[PDB]
């Protein structure tokens, strides 16, 4: 067992535990552009929602007014 | 059985349905308003964990300079 193993075996490690940390944050990073580009999901969907919940509101809330809205 | 009772239970229905596509609109909203904050707050683990990691960074960078960067 080589003494210098220490200092390649202490690299290594470091290496190991660096590698884990630098994908935390990139991964990280990757959530926060996936949270955007769900956002904009939504609103197109909201959107489309939205307006055809207007058209039929609309609609039922006109006969709502004959009974007593 | 009043013969009006189509035109209440018919704007019962009405209110029924239109009711739950109105929360579903509302609860999409919601869902918009967490997912900024949700986002912010990602932010705020990245920002602190990437300094730290940059601090790290350069300690082991630096020691892996000695065995070979």
């Amino acid at each position: 067992g080589s003494h210098e193993n220490k200092q390649v075996e202490e690299i290594l490690r470091l290496e190991k535990e660096i590698e884990d940390l630098q994908r935390m944050k990139e991964r990280q990073e990757l959530s926060l552009t996936e949270a955007s580009l769900q956002k904009l999901q939504l609103e197109d969907k909201v959107e489309e929602l939205l307006s055809k919940n207007y058209h039929l509101e609309n609609e039922v809330a006109r006969l709502k007014k004959l009974v007593g809205e």
